[PDB]
DNA sequence: ATATCTGACACGTGCCTGGAGACTAGGGAGTAATCCCCTTGGCGGTTAAAACGCGGGGGACAGCGCGTACGTGCGTTTAAGCGGTGCTAGAGCTGTCTACGACCAATTGAGCG
């Protein structure tokens, strides 16, 4: 039977002009910003690849 | 044969078009102050988006018949020149008044309380 029979509100509304979802990611990589960065971190941002040289 | 003609062939001055010089002074170009803008970007009441089951009517015939085409008849159409002669623009000139200049009032936008 079912894995449970009942679930969380994890951030995503019952009613409202809100979403059913949660933040999508270009929300995401936009908020979590705010946050105590530095230079040395695995940080989501830094990891796309530059642009070609030629 | 001859009179005298039609180029040869040029500088006369007219007209206006058209250029460059030296001036004022109108206005364009350079700039901050600063505001307020085009713009980036999350929010949920509202409609783009596509099935299923279905209503409105698109679709292809047969053939009736109120109009449509040809293209010649025949008498009515405009053409056509060139008479007179009033209109018509040129154009020469006012004789002002009318719209556009020079001096300063009622009404508005800006400042913030």
């Amino acid at each position: 039977k079912d894995p449970n029979f009942v679930h969380s509100g994890h951030g995503g509304a019952v009613a409202g002009k809100k979403n059913r979802t949660w933040k999508n990611l270009k929300q995401i990589l936009a908020s979590e910003r705010a946050l105590p960065w530095q230079l040395n971190d695995p940080n989501y941002f830094s990891i796309d690849a530059p642009p070609s040289f030629k």
